[PDB]
């Protein structure tokens, strides 16, 4: 049976959620539409609802609304967000305009928590494990963060962590040079670039690319790991690509022991392995997992990989009612977790 709905009006738009989800407080805006925590009378915990900005308004949120409830409805990790309910006040297909997403509210996000501390090394190796540990399941789905920073990170009053906003791409600080550099060639390691640029900011209590604007971003990350080496400079294909890096002004590499001075030697070490230029050469999250500097954390026979995901719709190039109708479908057949 369709349980009974109820309107309320939250930041100027309309709120239409099943009556189980009581006391919803808006938490922001997070990833193509707003967040407002409840409260679940089902379970008795909190949870965070996402209302979907104009779904079905174009091809382009059509698209990205099946893209994330597939993603929403594969994922089943600790470290990873999962689909508690997805619902739609609608009736039929033909009255299908509105999607909301129900996954846990954790407590808050990464930046809360921190608020720009320099935390300790073994807090620091917790919430890091955590993250990596979450992107080597992403990772092996073929799905890719390519946006990761402090506010997509859901953490615990006990530091356990979800990962959010993946699969779908604010601050720049955190973002790859390659990204930057629109070098679009480019792998899985850009959201280890990601967790490089957080652990730092652990470790020290400051941003380690605070860029003011674009040029600032790239001046600031080229002044740490330097200007491209001559390895790196042969596979760019493009002349035009390759004669505007080299213009960037000439940087040497940094030896990152003399910048994290104090740091445990096997964090400078992993640091070195993150945030390398060379994507080519940059470390993988199962690589990272096995890294000497999570040895009391690190259990190799529980860090899964996602089961196969079928991601052939993304090839695809269908009409907003084809889209939707993949969507409803989706919706009706969503079967609740344990
Ligand atoms: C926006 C500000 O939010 C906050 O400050 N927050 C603090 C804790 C907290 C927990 C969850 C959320 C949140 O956004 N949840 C969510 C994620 C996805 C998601 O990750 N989707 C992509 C495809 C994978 C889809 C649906 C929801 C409901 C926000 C949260």
């Amino acid at each position: 049976e369709r349980p009974t709905f109820y309107r309320q009006e939250l930041n100027k738009t309309i709120w239409e959620v099943p009556e189980r989800y009581q006391n919803l407080s808006p938490v922001g805006s997070g990833a193509y539409g707003s967040v407002c925590a409840a409260f679940d009378t089902k379970t008795g915990l909190r949870v965070a609802v996402k209302k979907l900005s104009r779904p079905f308004q174009s091809i382009i949120h059509a698209k990205r609304t099946y893209r994330e409830l597939r993603l929403l409805k594969h994922m089943k990790h600790e470290n990873v967000i999962g689909l508690l309910d997805v619902f739609t006040p609608a009736r039929s297909l033909e009255e299908f305009n509105d999607v909301y997403l129900v996954t846990h509210l954790m407590g808050a996000d990464l930046n809360n928590i921190v608020k720009c501390q320099k935390l300790t090394d073994d807090h620091v190796q917790f919430l890091i494990y955590q993250i990596l540990r979450g992107l080597k399941y992403i990772h092996s789905a073929d799905i890719i963060h390519r946006d990761l920073k402090p506010s997509n990170l859901a953490v615990n009053e006990d530091c356990e962590l979800k990962i959010l906003d993946f699969g779908l791409a604010a601050t720049r600080w955190y973002r790859a040079p390659e990204i930057m550099l629109n070098w679009m060639h480019y792998n899985q390691t850009v959201d280890i670039w990601s967790v490089g640029c957080i652990m730092a900011e652990l470790l020290t209590g400051r941003t380690l690319f605070p860029g003011t604007d674009h040029i600032d971003q790239l001046k600031l990350i080229l002044r740490l790991v330097g200007t491209p080496g001559a390895e790196l400079l042969k596979k760019i294909s493009s002349e035009s690509a390759r004669n505007y890096i080299q213009s960037l002004t000439q940087m040497p590499k940094m030896n990152f022991a003399n910048v994290f001075i104090g740091a445990n030697p096997l964090a400078v070490d992993l640091l070195e392995k993150m945030l390398v230029l060379d994507s080519d050469k940059r470390i993988t999250a199962a690589q990272a997992l096995a890294h000497a500097y999570f040895a009391q954390y690190h259990d190799p026979d529980d860090e899964p990989v996602a089961d196969p995901y079928d991601q052939s719709f993304e090839s695809r190039d269908l009409l907003i009612d084809e889209w939707k109708s993949l969507t409803y479908d989706e919706v009706i057949s969503f079967v609740p977790p344990p």
